[PDB]
């Protein structure tokens, strides 16, 4: 299970750091701070060990550090690493990834 | 799994985009928007890797990309892509397909 | 998995046509429509590849295309085929067959 | 499975018949229709193949055809054969069994 | 399965019936029959087959006929006998027994 | 399974008696009865067999009769044994023991 | 499993003790004891001998004595020892270790 900086996620929780929100349009048309909700965007910065629901060895999780992934809408646990803001989810509520 | 445009759904999870809405009926009698509901007919674009309920490797989904399937009348999840609207549903949501 | 008219149920659903409904008694006496509620006797037109929770090979579902059953009073799925009506069940919300 | 009069329960379902209400007393003291409440006695007329949790064979029911067996107070599946009233209940809501 | 008076109880299910209430103290005081609430103790009379949960042959239950047992507050079953009245309750339920 | 005196609890269940509440403070303040609470501490004075979860033999429980464990909150079963108070939990249900 | 000063936790349930609040900001602000919420921070003291789901030997914790772990939001269990204060939790509880 890779690391981050002094943590690391127990059994198949994922940390992941969301993108920064929108401020501009395409146009330029700025939106206010109250908006544009949260963003569903988040980049894997750390992984657990994994599961352990089958017997034997550890099933790891599909997902590792450095992949951009699409969050659910709710789920996620707030976490205070270095004053920033990180958000533990389960490796199965991730909805997917975006390969390239 | 087969992927879209930069996307790729986890475990079962597949993304389907809804058929387009009736606007008028057989006589040339149009619909307005608010009506019509919303369109329970699909294609599948994206399917994911697969389960890992049983043990051992894993198990595809039944769906394929390009198949015609109807979709249940609640459980999707939206998704934006390039901004298109689609739909992310569970394997065992679909309620059948199209044969054809 | 025997199909219908372009359709297949996916997993353990089967698709059925319900009866007609009694407009008449047997002395002649004729029942308005908003009456009789729902008819419960159907019969089987399509059957899906079957379940997969035991490991390896597909389960079939125990009814056959062709079979005249019982449905129970609620859990159905209306599907319509051709601007006709159908409704699609679970393999195990099936009461009874009846044997002819 | 050992079937009716042109039906047979699915899995684990038992179709029985509720024995006929008690109208008089011992010493002759008639009851009214509306009291009595429901029979629980019943006597069984038809079983189903058996159930499927259990790998590979069937495992039938523990009841067989012209048993008499206490029903639950509540459970049942009203069921309408030749004009007449059955009861569908599982194999498992069945309290017990009068052994003679 | 030991069975009762013309009854069987079925699966893990065991046919007990109450001790008698206390009517009087110690010293002569006499309670009244609304007061004292219901018997926890009873006496097994009747014991099922045994359960299926375990593939192969049937575990008995742990519990025989002429056992004194202390029963659970709630649970139990209503059943009348020979005008008498008994409660079936479920094997799991019985919280312990009286070993002497 | 330790029994106690002319009882024997079944399954995973244990038998325990709490300690004593605290009448005085060390200073010599003395509390009233309707304070305190109720004492989370406890002896335990009977065990059962064991439970039936694992195929075979019988797995006992972690505790031994003798043993000072520490009660949960809630969950606990009141018993009355020879005019004397015993609270009857499951083997789950101890926090943990006091190991001395 | 480690224990601690005369304690012992049951299955996989670990008692820590929580971090001390911040009572000054970084620029020497001081904070009102009713604020600052409850740590989720603490410092893992014992761990019990472990679960016992999988068939055959104990599978361990996953957490050792002397972890600085997160706690999550709500799930612990008040525990009093020598007047100190002690937080007891689940195995699964634990969003995650502080590697360093």
């Amino acid at each position: 299970g890779q690391a981050f900086r002094k943590f690391l996620p127990l059994f198949d929780r994922v940390l992941v750091e969301r993108s920064a929100a929108e401020t501009v349009t395409k146009g330029g048309i700025m939106l206010p701070e109250k908006s544009q909700g949260k963003v569903l965007q988040a980049t894997v910065v750390a992984v657990g060990s994994g599961s352990k629901g089958k017997g034997g060895e550890i099933q790891p999780v599909s997902v590792k550090v450095g992949d951009k992934v699409l969050l659910p809408e709710y789920g996620g646990t707030k976490v205070v690493l270095d004053d920033k803001d990180y958000f533990l989810f389960r490796d199965g509520d991730i909805l997917g990834k975006y390969v390239d």
